[PDB]
């Protein structure tokens, strides 16, 4: 028993990470089989992110100016390509730590684990959601550029996230693997601002369903709603719309504690309209919506990599 912010085991990635170094910009890289990855940000000067044209600022770049190095020991960089918002730098040397990988793009809701990563070397782990504005709510500070996001499946590391740039209201925008941007998001210093944050409610249901199984029951109460009742006042506290698709994904945690999705919605009401009244869910006096119906099985049925 106990619930908690629990990241996937960091070791596959640790040995991915590398330094990469273009004039006097340093930031983190990628390293699987032969190609480095990393933000083709790194090329710019400060007043270069005012206005960057990538492409005519690559022209004035050969290999040699890009500079990785793989815990102190300089690979040698034989070829680069710009796909979209990361560069790509062919390295003469494949990663011997690389482990089976896939790149993926997430879907608003769904959570992976950060690497953050400062000059190539591991800081911390930590998990995050990818939010219903295209944003996460992570933890990076100057040099941090270029860690990435991962899920991890038995043996295989899904890598679906890469830094690129904070918003001066404190969350992060990055990309996917082959360089989109998740959002609408650019790579340059202009005006930019996030939209609306609204909560992931298939998640709060998984996480109501946590503290069930974990013996938090005090929430519970006589009531049922109906997906179009529970939506009504959803909607009203900024809440995403709960689909059947929705109900569906819930049906191991439902089965899990024999409680109907629809009962644990008119507990979620309930909820919401009168507050917590300072009692807490799992250590929390907030609604936790960054664990999925995936995350809380896996925690509650004890899956390895």
């Amino acid at each position: 028993s106990g619930f908690r912010k629990m990241a996937f085991p960091s070791g596959k990635v640790e040995g991915c990470m590398v330094q990469v170094t273009c004039g006097t910009t340093t930031l983190n890289g990628l390293w699987l089989d032969d190609v480095v990855y990393c933000p083709r940000h790194v090329i710019c000067t400060s007043e270069d992110m005012l206005n960057p044209n990538y492409e005519d600022l690559l022209i004035r770049k050969s290999n040699h100016n890009f500079l990785v190095q793989a815990g102190n020991v300089q690979l040698r960089v034989i070829g680069h390509s710009m796909q979209n918002c990361v560069l790509k730098l062919k390295v003469d040397t494949a990663n011997p730590k690389t482990p089976k990988y896939k790149f993926v793009r997430i879907q608003p809701g769904q959570t992976f684990s950060v690497l953050a990563c400062y000059n190539g070397s591991p800081s911390g782990v930590y998990q995050c959601a990818m939010r219903p504005n295209f944003t996460i709510k992570g933890s990076f500070l100057n040099g941090s550029c270029g860690s990435v996001g991962f899920n991890i499946d038995y043996d295989c590391v899904s890598f679906c996230y890469m830094h690129h740039m904070e918003l001066p209201t404190g969350v992060h925008a990055g990309t996917d693997l082959e360089g989109n941007f998740y959002g609408p998001f650019v790579d340059r210093q202009t005006a930019q601002a996030a939209g609306t944050d609204t909560t992931i409610t298939v998640n709060v249901l998984a996480w109501l369903y946590a503290a069930v199984i974990n013996g938090d029951r005090w929430f519970l109460n006589r009531f049922t709603t109906t997906l179009n009742d529970f939506n009504l006042v959803a909607m009203k506290y900024n809440y995403e719309p709960l689909t059947q698709d929705h109900v569906d994904i819930l049906g191991p945690l439902s089965a899990q504690t024999g409680i109907a999705v629809l009962d644990m919605c008119a507990s979620l009401k309930e909820l919401l309209q009168n507050g917590m009244n300072g009692r807490t869910i799992l250590g929390s006096a907030l609604l936790e919506d960054e664990f999925t119906p995936f995350d809380v099985v896996r925690q509650c049925s004890g899956v390895t990599f």
